């Protein structure tokens, strides 16, 4: 028979094969063994069930693994195979309408999306916190931080400069194609998910927001926009292509464990969210860059990430660019 | 301003950055300098114009570069930048309805698609041959050959076996997910474009068709299906995942120059076209495999590639699988 689930298995494979992500959760959950031992846990968006199993292995007495997508059936099988059907219960459907037989001592979730908030489960985690978490209960991870840095994307630089190099390899001048490539690769307002490295970072990364997931008011902040101002000074001479946005989340130490998606840290499946200017801007050592960045819902869809960027490079006028996934 | 041409520049960049392809054309055209010198050329689907310029550099007196996509405007600029506006003429629109002021001595084209015939320009090249090529005129390349081999795709093997290895890395058994991954990754009827290497090839590749582009009847063969029978014997013990299809084209020697897309040869942007069985089949040294493969138009769209596969592995019954891009 033929099936249409290629994309489903690929997404879950990618996440479990992301050792930085999956080991951070394994260890972050285990670091909280004292708080989980003999207690009940809700896993929001449990996927294949692996995190729910990690919670049982950390000593949870009972775990409710809630998953709305088709993969919930595989999670139930995984739980059975690990001998945990008596303690880990897979419940299909969205957490907003699931019926648990009790409130829980902790919520665990891998809820983060590209750019932190694209197609994230954060609103579901917060809904579950309000509805099902006992007073004083634990959230894992507990917090998130957002970072921005100006970038000179070496891969993009190569793509833009490719056309001017055709002559040296094939004896045909194609340098005129550079303007075309620039318009096409940079003159749009889409957020681009791409992995960078430290070599691409043009100034010290700046933290522009911190989200304490248990804090009052966070749901309203998400609707109004999460963001802040930033300022920095460039390391050296390079074409500025725009900005990269990334995040980290923190698991309480029960030394806290941080799962980072920085280009300076080991690669993850989240990569970074890139915000390209319409064309490169030359900068030099100590060129000042300032601005404001805000992560917003889209009008049609609160889970489609919009980023509004205001930026000022050196003595140039401040500019605005409104991006979306 | 914002533009929507990211995909356009990416496709042309990929093709020109494919040195195996682009150098094969450069050299194949130059190898035919005696036949091109002082003569006229039609370039079918000229793209950015680079091949038309190669023809002028080989000594063509005049080149008509026909291109229907938006990129024709860039080609005109490239021609001007290389000082060739007097000799290379860019004509927008499909070659089927272009008006040339003369018949031509040669047609050059990079017309090949994935699996040779997916979204290929072959029918346009043949239409132009009939309408515009002088009797006795030259086609570059002159011929194509199609190959098939059984494969044990090492990357696929890793993806399928991933689930059974989760326990050894995270201490959670996910071996039950293997059946799910198999159905999802192999239990469909889509042709998959993927690059393999010699390590993936399970028996001697077999040539199953040869197309002489000037030959009478080729248009009718394309409609009825291009293909043939094959037989081979496996090198060793491995999971058979299916078959790979690839091609080469040949430029007359003016030693002919061959541009190959074999997994045993340097990588190209065409990769190979993979035809997966619904599930792996164990084979051993000297396991006989035979079958028939036919490349066909789709009902809705003659340029959407269909491949009909009949295959018999060892003593198993012959099976059929009908694939499409
Ligand atoms: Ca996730
Ligand atoms: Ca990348
Ligand atoms: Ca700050
Ligand atoms: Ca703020
Ligand atoms: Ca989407
Ligand atoms: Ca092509
Ligand atoms: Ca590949
Ligand atoms: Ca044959
Ligand atoms: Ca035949
Ligand atoms: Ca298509």
């Amino acid at each position: 028979l033929y099936y249409e689930c290629y994309s489903d298995v690929s997404v879950h494979e990618e996440m479990i094969a992301d050792q930085v992500r999956t080991e951070a959760y394994r260890l972050g959950i285990l670091k909280n063994w004292a708080a989980l031992r003999g207690k009940t846990v809700l896993d929001v968006g449990a996927g294949t069930g692996i995190l729910s199993i990690f919670c049982a292995q950390a000593g949870a007495r009972r775990v409710y693994a809630v998953e709305a997508s088709a993969i919930w059936q595989q999670a139930r099988e995984v739980v059975r195979l690990n001998g945990l059907e008596d303690r880990v219960h897979v419940l299909p459907g969205p957490v907003e309408t699931v019926e648990l037989p009790e409130r829980v001592d902790a919520i665990v979730s891998e809820w983060m999306g590209y750019g932190l908030l694209h197609e994230s489960m954060l609103s579901s985690v917060l809904h579950a916190r309000t509805k099902w978490l006992k007073e004083g209960g634990l959230l894992l991870p507990a917090s998130a931080e957002l970072f921005v840095a100006p970038i000179s994307d070496q891969m993009l630089e190569w793509r833009l400069g490719f056309w001017s190099q055709v002559k040296q390899h094939y004896g045909v001048d194609m340098s005129c194609m550079e303007s075309f490539a620039t318009r096409c690769l940079m003159g749009h307002s889409e957020i681009v998910v791409q992995d960078l490295s430290g070599e691409d970072v043009l100034a010290r990364p700046q933290r522009f927001a911190q989200l304490e997931l248990a804090r009052a008011g966070l749901e309203q902040e998400l609707e109004a926009g999460v963001g802040g101002r930033f300022r920095c000074s460039c390391y050296g001479s390079a074409p500025l292509h725009g900005f990269a946005v990334w995040f980290q989340v923190t698991f309480p130490g029960g030394k806290p464990l941080v799962l980072s998606t920085s280009p300076l840290h080991p690669a993850t499946h989240w990569k970074q969210a890139l915000l390209y200017l319409n064309e490169p801007v030359p900068v030099e050592q100590d060129t000042d860059i300032s601005g404001e960045i805000t992560l917003l819902p889209s009008p049609d869809n609160p889970r489609r990430l919009r980023i509004l960027l205001r930026y000022k490079v050196g003595d140039h006028e401040e500019k605005t660019k409104d991006f979306a996934m």
